[PDB]
């Protein structure tokens, strides 16, 4: 049935996970095709139960099945890499933390206390809480690192950061956008804002112990704000863009990158962000009205396309 | 992206459950047209946040918008009955226990001692568990019953019930099905087998408190065994059976009624029985080898076509 099959979506993400949170996925490099009985007298896993899950997968076009044997799907590749982007997404998507965050959004949607489903499942809020969780930290952070890595490319290309000498990425992770833009712009200061208990050592990269809620500190002329605002509420994203006004000069100038709300892709990602952070995804109209509130005009507006979501490229200047 | 939205599975019946479980989907009732400001203020669900769930429920065809309102869709009205099968499917299908139980089906795969992934999680095997977890047995029981009572129509027209004298289901769960075939067919003894703690009581029907792997009482004449084989392995499956050939004579007559393994149907049950029972779905002639290997005959088969999936209607007989 449609309803059925749809009431049990889940079941689609848990087999996916199964696959390649076991290492099982890995496998299956350079498109090669697998014997399911020979991967179980090698692995150790159960053929015909696993040959069931293979199944599965082909139904879903993860897998492809020729000669009683079956390869990745030439789309579902990554899933052999297990450092790839999506074999961090699913890990992440689907864990115990991520699932009983989901399991307090219905009672979350009847509380006004600013309490998101994730602190009321674990009794802080995100990021507070991956301070004390090893696990959910580095994939979070892993996560973050492998989209920075994928946008750098298309970033160069479409804006000139060969212009600017003073750069400051505010709340870049692990720093990764930086690190790649460091080796194609070459003898330009480079630091990078985020909350940390320890300091990321790296070559000639400026790691910052900071707060973007309290302030962002002068003396760069290049500012990037990437995947962030979607992590805070109206109020608090206007809060950090005017810690920006009062951190810049005339001269200096802030990249607002970010994913945007297209008509047209799927809504399920502003849910997660809500599950997790109270969060939400935005129109370009909006994140421009939350800008110049904060007293930040835009100068030039590009939109990046990505395998996963849209993203929105704006140039942000003091009024 | 295609990949992406695949891994992102699990955020469509998160957000199903987030509608039902809280009762939100209650006041749609009668297919109306909802004012989301007027039951956040009847209801005091956050109007903003409410709002954009709303959206992604239309995306997923559950919600239709029309002049800035939603009702629920023709084939999702069930929802705004709290005791529809699709409302006990979706408050059983994401609950802490199946997500936990997921999450170890991975592991359980490299595991030969016959423990399932639910076992794994929660420390004895699903049916063993549920005797000391109240939330679990209901919610269990009451959809077990209401996949019941939707068959009971399709099971009285393609077989003569009048027939027959003394009628044991076996495993008949709350006993549903006979109590709707007792409300059709009159005059004739009623007897429900099933491990219970506290005998439920009910007007001329037998509740038997056993144990189908250790034997059948006979001095019945109709057998019925419906969703009881695929939560069992081949092996167990044909105890059962041969326990079934033990306590019946040449006159008695078994139905084994069973959701079948049809090609075009979708792979997801299948894999859900490995992680809650190590249990599988079987073709109509893989049911056919294990009745012939415990020595029942068939007499008769027929194909039932439910809303979920396709039964399996078995007319065996002992050899
Ligand atoms: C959604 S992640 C984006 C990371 C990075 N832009 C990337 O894409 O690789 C948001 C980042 O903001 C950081 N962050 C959260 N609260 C912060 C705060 N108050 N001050 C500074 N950084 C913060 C988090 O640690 C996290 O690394
Ligand atoms: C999948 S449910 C099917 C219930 C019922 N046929 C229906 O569809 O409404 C299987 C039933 O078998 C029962 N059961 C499990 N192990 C059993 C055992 N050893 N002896 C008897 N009944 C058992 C469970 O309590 C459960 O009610
Ligand atoms: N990165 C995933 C979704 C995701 C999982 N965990 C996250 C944490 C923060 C932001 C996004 C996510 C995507 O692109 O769809
Ligand atoms: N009854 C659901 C799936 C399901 C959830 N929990 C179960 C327990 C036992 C058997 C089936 C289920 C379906 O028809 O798809």
């Amino acid at each position: 049935s449609m309803l059925t099959e749809l009431i049990a979506s889940n079941r689609r993400s848990a087999a996916i996970h199964a696959f390649v949170d076991t290492g099982l996925s890995t496998h299956f490099k350079d498109g090669i095709y697998v014997d399911i009985s020979e991967l179980s007298r090698k692995s150790g896993v159960n053929y015909a139960r696993f040959s069931r899950l293979c199944d599965f997968l082909v139904e879903m076009g993860v897998l492809v099945s020729n000669d009683n044997k079956f390869r990745l799907s030439d789309e579902c590749h990554v899933f052999a890499n297990p450092e790839s982007f999506e074999s961090f997404m699913i890990k992440l998507e689907i864990c115990s933390h991520y699932s009983n965050a989901w399991l307090m959004y219905g009672k979350s949607l009847f509380e006004d206390d600013g309490k998101s489903a994730f602190e009321m499942a674990h009794g802080r809020p995100f990021f507070e809480y991956l301070d004390g969780n090893k696990f959910l930290k580095s994939n979070f952070d892993a996560l973050m690192t492998r989209v920075s890595n994928l946008i750098v490319e298309k970033l160069l290309g479409i804006y000139d950061f060969n212009q600017h000498n003073r750069i400051l990425d505010v709340g870049g992770g692990e720093g990764e956008l930086l690190v790649r833009i460091s080796e194609k712009v070459k003898g330009k200061h480079y630091a990078v804002l985020d909350r940390y208990s320890e300091l990321p050592v790296s070559d000639n990269i400026d790691f910052i112990n900071g707060n973007f809620l309290n302030s962002i500190p002068s003396g760069y002329d290049l500012y990037i704000l990437k995947n962030v605002l979607h992590n805070w509420s109206d109020s608090d994203s206007i809060l950090i863009l005017e810690n920006f006004r009062k951190a810049m000069d005339k001269n200096s100038s802030l990249l607002l990158i970010n994913m945007v709300k297209e008509p047209e892709f799927s809504r399920s990602f502003d849910i997660l962000m809500d599950v997790l952070f109270l969060g939400k995804e935005r129109s370009f109209t909006e994140f421009e009205y939350l800008a110049n509130q904060a007293g930040l005009v835009v100068q030039e507006t590009k939109v990046i396309d990505q395998s996963y979501s849209p993203y929105s490229f704006i140039k942000l200047q003091i009024k």
